[PDB]
């Protein structure tokens, strides 16, 4: 296995009625037709789970590009940093953001995520969709 293995994305939202997560260890192609759901206006964090198997790694970064119809791409880069090898997964969390709000803000956002580093290595790249709704259901 590679030294760095990205295993999971979770949306951390205390107001959500259940877990919001995606296993990143398998068929990433299937994520493109799927979606995860946030109630409009919800406060959330993106949490990336990853393993460091053998060697200290440095310069890790999480890059997230969000696409919404009629809008230019919303690009955000988050410094993840340096991690040593250990059996248990690490979790990196972004700062809190607020999900969009408004009937016209609802619906699909297409995300492209990169777990990478200062040397531009592709630890994992994946697409996933977010659906913003008036209510959780
Ligand atoms: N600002 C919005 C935006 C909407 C949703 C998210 C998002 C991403 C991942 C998880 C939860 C929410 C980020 C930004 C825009 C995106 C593109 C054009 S406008």
């Amino acid at each position: 296995a590679p030294n760095v293995v990205v295993t999971r994305l979770t949306l951390v939202c205390e107001s959500a009625p259940g877990p919001i997560t995606m296993d990143l260890t398998g068929d990433l192609e299937a994520l493109k037709k799927e979606t995860i759901v946030l109630k409009e206006g919800s406060e959330y964090r993106v949490k990336i789970h990853f393993k460091v198997n053998r060697d200290i790694v440095s310069g890790l970064k999480y890059v997230q590009h969000t696409y919404r119809t009629g809008v230019k791409v919303d690009k955000a880069t988050f410094m993840v940093g340096s991690y040593g090898p250990r059996p248990e997964e690490y979790e990196f969390l972004t700062p809190v953001e607020e999900a969009p709000k408004g009937m016209l803000a609802r619906g699909t956002y297409h995300n492209k995520s990169f777990f990478t580093d200062d040397d531009k290595q592709d630890h994992l790249s994946w697409e996933w969709n977010l659906s913003i709704k008036k209510e959780w259901t």
